[PDB]
């Protein structure tokens, strides 16, 4: 089985799902507190901030998953998982901040982006490591060629 | 190949994609019926309900995929696929209900959430089964130690 | 390792992540240019068009990933990757068009949908190829039976 090579990625993934669920329930709770009934996603500022925090997190969640898995498979499982943990924690802080004030969402936002780009960089390096040698070899061989 | 261990997950996944596509085309059709042109996502209640049904389904679709795959790999492929089928059916009913009335979206919504949490629980149990024995052993060994 | 069987899918995936990130930064830039501060996602038409382009791309991005991977695993890795590249290029053109005018988003939109349905069709054929023979055999055997 290849379960062993991906269990941490799977665990972080599940943690991310749980965190998103948490955000969703928080939005339903703001819908009750500030009396906003579906459909319609406009209301008091505090509701709009909670709603909006949830929407942004939802929009970024697939980016996180894709890169987490690519980085974890092509670069290193543990590093990718760590960045994922930091990312998710950063996102929890983003949601809480935004819920209190637009400005307080900002620090954890930046933290979440650094973690996410790190995941990207690891994904990119891992892919580069996979493709670049064969390509260079093929290029040298074609030059060779001469002969 | 590991295709055999994941083909049902892949089939349910594809079914989910198809269902989302269906939702999208239904939104374009409500855009024509109630005369709402892009951008701008406000209009009559019925349009806002169709739009909103589609948006919620879209937001939950990655949660579904992640857990489906984790549950299917770490717990049991068939069970995970079944829950996925129920989930997707529940989501189809959610979209149809919401399209008719906000209140009629509610029963299939609850059905979709139960299926989704079941997927989560299976994912969680499977991950627990993978990590917990090695951890307990390591802990016992460290205690041993004495000696 | 099975890295070799999926590296192109992973590369296209990473490219898609990068493209989404690009869209996000473009939205932040329209937020500055046309003075729209979070929360609140209403403003001048040009902002609403950029915002909306980003939202639609985000909503379709998981559909793309799912089908890309299924098609790439069950049908053919290279074909799936190609369709993915075309899709993503089409999406870049969609975002740029929409940013200039609602009508100019339309041609690349259609291009993106054709590529996406092609991915779907490849996913479907690959799954059909996997499941249909065993099913037919089982059915013939049950007929046999007689005897
Ligand atoms: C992993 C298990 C998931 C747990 C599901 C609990 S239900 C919560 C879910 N809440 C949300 O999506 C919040 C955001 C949503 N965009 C909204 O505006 O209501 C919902 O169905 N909201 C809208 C609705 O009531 O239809
Ligand atoms: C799996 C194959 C997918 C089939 C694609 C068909 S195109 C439909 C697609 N429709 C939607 O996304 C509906 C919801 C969207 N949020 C909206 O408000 O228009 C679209 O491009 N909508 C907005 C637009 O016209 O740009
Ligand atoms: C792969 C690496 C990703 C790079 C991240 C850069 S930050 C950009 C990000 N921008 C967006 O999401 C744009 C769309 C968003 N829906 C919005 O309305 O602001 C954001 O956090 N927007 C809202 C906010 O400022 O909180
Ligand atoms: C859409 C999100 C991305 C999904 C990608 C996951 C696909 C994984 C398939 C290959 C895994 C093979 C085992 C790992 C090999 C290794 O660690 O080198
Ligand atoms: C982002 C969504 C999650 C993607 C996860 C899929 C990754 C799968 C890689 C490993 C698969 C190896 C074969 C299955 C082994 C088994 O059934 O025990
Ligand atoms: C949610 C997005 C879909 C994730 C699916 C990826 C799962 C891949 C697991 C199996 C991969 C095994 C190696 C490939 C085998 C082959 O090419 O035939
Ligand atoms: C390097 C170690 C990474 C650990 C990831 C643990 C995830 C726990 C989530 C439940
Ligand atoms: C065989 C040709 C494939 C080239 C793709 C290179 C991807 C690099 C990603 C960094
Ligand atoms: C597999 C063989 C590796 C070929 C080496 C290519 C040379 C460039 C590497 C730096
Ligand atoms: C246990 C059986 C699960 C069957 C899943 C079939 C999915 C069909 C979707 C096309
Ligand atoms: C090696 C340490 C990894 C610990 C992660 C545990 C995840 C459990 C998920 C339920
Ligand atoms: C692999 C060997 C399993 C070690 C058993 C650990 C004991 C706790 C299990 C309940
Ligand atoms: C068939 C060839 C497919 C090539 C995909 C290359 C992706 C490059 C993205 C960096
Ligand atoms: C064993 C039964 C599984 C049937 C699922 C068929 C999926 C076909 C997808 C096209
Ligand atoms: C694995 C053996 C294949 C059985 C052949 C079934 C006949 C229908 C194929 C067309
Ligand atoms: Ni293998």
């Amino acid at each position: 089985h290849h379960k062993d090579e991906v269990a941490l990625l799977a665990a972080v993934t599940l943690l991310g799902v749980l965190l998103q669920a948490y955000f969703s329930l928080q939005v339903i709770s703001a819908r009750r507190a500030f009396r906003v009934s579906p459909p319609l996603t406009t209301g008091p500022p505090e509701f709009e901030r909670v709603y909006r925090a949830q929407v942004n997190c939802s929009e970024y969640f697939p980016l996180f998953l894709a890169t987490l898995w690519v980085a974890g498979i092509f670069f290193h499982e543990g590093a990718a998982a760590l960045c994922g943990l930091v990312y998710l924690f950063a996102r929890l802080r983003y949601f809480q901040g935004y819920a209190r004030s637009a400005q307080l969402r900002l620090a954890p936002l930046y933290a979440s982006a650094r973690a996410l780009w790190l995941l990207v960089a690891l994904a990119a390096l891992g892919l580069l490591a996979h493709f670049l040698p064969a390509a260079l070899r093929a290029a040298l061989l074609g030059r060779l060629r001469t002969l």
